[PDB]
């Protein structure tokens, strides 16, 4: 089941686009053809997409493999309101005006993914496909504010944690491999419960102080996320989080539209958090879905099925974004 071929960071073009004065955002690029824009989720980085990008690029496509603000060699303000989604996708379309791509196919993962959604959904003729995996298309729910609708899923405890400004960081940034070595696991592996942190009183405090390493990485590879993590650390990445109300508020300003562009949305089993049945009913929203699903798979998806998530974007990205 050998693994794809995967990505030496300091082998690669980098690229840097100004959005705004204060935010510059970095990418990695590799291949020819049309453009194809990767979008990692939280604690991540684009070396997330390091079995993807060569075989996207192989198969004739354009990669971007962006640093999300917040992330590695992107900008990083500290504002919470820097992080919210409009100001996020806004900045994406003009990281496209910038490079003069009057499209991309857009392909997000965990907080990656909702960006790809809004991104549709908000600037649909800039976004040629948009494919997602794990993250769900959730309408907007004008009658349940978004702490109600956390409170009502307990594998969202979590959240609620990562809300109040400096306490998950001081616990996130305390060991930074120790972080990643934990977070980052097949989920037959897990060492974290995702319940009842808050009344723990953190992420790894019933973990292991020395974790083993998972076999879906190396120390190498590990270390590489700590090395990044140590430019801005993680207030930035939390302020994704930290913005639920004017989230919220924006994607009501959808009135009921529909995605009408091509999409693709991949489920992974034994994502305990984002879970298969949350996809359930987006085909109401989005007339043209297509779907993808990986089993044995769980959160990390990139990683833990690399082969499958190839051949799963690869066959989509021919027959509809092509
Ligand atoms: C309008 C709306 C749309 C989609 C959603 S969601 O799909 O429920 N989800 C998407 C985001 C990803 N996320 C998150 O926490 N990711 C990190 C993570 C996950 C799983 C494990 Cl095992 C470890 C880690 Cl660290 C929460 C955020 C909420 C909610 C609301």
């Amino acid at each position: 089941a050998p693994l794809p071929t995967s990505c030496n960071p300091s082998d690669m073009s980098h690229g840097y686009v100004t959005v705004k004065p204060r935010v510059r955002l970095h990418f990695v690029e590799l291949g020819s053809g049309p453009a194809v824009c990767l979008c990692h989720g939280f604690p991540e980085s684009w070396y997330s997409w390091r079995y993807q990008i060569p075989a996207l690029a192989q198969a004739g496509y354009r990669v971007l493999a962006m640093d999300m603000k917040g992330y590695g060699e992107s900008s990083a303000p500290p504002e919470i309101e820097e992080y919210c989604m409009e100001v996020l996708c806004k900045e994406m379309v003009t990281f496209l005006d910038k490079l003069g791509l009057s499209q991309a196919v857009f392909i997000g993962h965990d907080w990656g993914g909702m960006l790809v959604w809004y991104m549709a959904l908000f600037y649909p003729e800039r976004v040629r496909a948009v494919a997602s995996l794990n993250t769900p298309f959730i309408p907007a729910n004008p009658n349940m504010s978004p702490l109600e609708s956390i409170k009502a899923n307990p594998v969202f405890d979590y959240q609620l944690y990562f809300q109040e400004p400096g306490v998950a960081e001081a616990e996130l940034e305390q060991n930074l491999s120790r972080t990643f070595k934990s977070l980052f696991r097949a989920s037959d592996e897990s060492v974290l419960s995702m319940h009842k942190v808050c009344e723990a009183g953190g992420l790894f405090v019933n973990s292991p102080e020395e974790p083993s390493l998972s076999r879906m990485v190396t120390e190498e590879e590990i270390q590489f996320y700590v090395q990044q993590f140590k430019k801005s650390g993680f207030r930035g990445p939390l302020n994704w989080y930290r913005n639920m109300e004017r989230n919220w508020k924006w994607a009501c300003k959808s009135l009921g539209r529909k995605i009408l562009i091509p999409a693709l949305m991949v489920t992974a089993e034994k994502d305990f958090v984002l879970v298969p049945q949350m996809s359930q009913h987006m085909e109401d929203w989005i007339p043209h879905l297509k779907r993808g699903h990986i089993e044995d798979c769980g959160h990390w998806t990139q990683m833990d099925k690399p082969t499958e998530v190839n051949q799963i974007l690869i066959k989509w990205l021919d027959s509809d974004a092509r």
